[PDB]
């Protein structure tokens, strides 16, 4: 399905200034990575 949210296994949260990192759920990790779906 399309879907509404982050890519699947993705999901991104900002930091306290504003910059927003991505938690992985592939790999679990809180890291600066582009999507599984890159679009």
């Amino acid at each position: 399905g399309s879907s509404s949210g982050l890519p699947p296994g993705w999901e991104e949260k900002q930091d306290d200034r504003g910059r927003s990192y991505y938690v992985d759920h592939n790999s679990k990790t809180t890291t600066w990575s582009k999507p599984t779906m890159q679009d």
